[PDB]
């Protein structure tokens, strides 16, 4: 599909076993969810962007469709304000920018 | 262009008459460019990111060049990260998400 950016590129994501809405966001290394109980083995991590760093859990390997593309891979679990599709992703779902 | 996500999506903008590189951001409702001159009237304004909030300038109607295309508009100046391209840009050159 394609996704005008007139309103934030939301879109809906399962991970979990919880569905959620995430942003397809481009300026994003890496993906962020919202606080979350997961399960299995994680890292601490520090990620940094406007306002300063938040402390998240890093988890790898776990498998997260996005608006029904599947994916796996890394997702960073922590008090973000909103979910965050990120590069890492977005890549895996044949994501890209046109202009 | 049609630009992958394998790396950040940095372009050369042309703003003020100088050269900088900036991020392509989904993410971002509006323009964010780190600390710089700019002429003209600014207004003080807070705006958001992933680790709080931070004061920026706020100077409307501003003309950019990104990677080639003419955009006119809102430009966010203060401690950001990264020099970040908005929505509010993003829209006036055309693009899009696709997958
Ligand atoms: C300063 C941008 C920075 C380079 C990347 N950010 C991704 C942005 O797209 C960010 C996403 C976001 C949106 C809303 C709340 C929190 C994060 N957008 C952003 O910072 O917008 C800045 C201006 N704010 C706005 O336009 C509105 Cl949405 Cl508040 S981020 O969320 O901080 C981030 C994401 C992933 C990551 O992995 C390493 C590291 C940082």
């Amino acid at each position: 599909p394609q996704i005008t950016l007139w309103k934030r590129p939301l879109v809906t994501i399962r991970i979990g076993g919880q569905l959620k809405e995430a942003l397809l966001d481009t300026g994003a290394d890496d993906t962020v969810l919202e606080e979350m109980n997961l399960p299995g083995k994680w890292k601490p991590k520090m990620i940094g962007g406007i306002g300063g760093f938040i402390k998240v859990r890093q988890y790898d390997q776990i498998p997260i469709e996005i608006c029904g593309h599947k994916a796996i891979g890394t997702v960073l679990v922590g008090p973000t304000p909103v979910n965050i599709i990120g590069r890492n992703l977005l890549t895996q779902i044949g994501c890209t920018l046109n202009f």
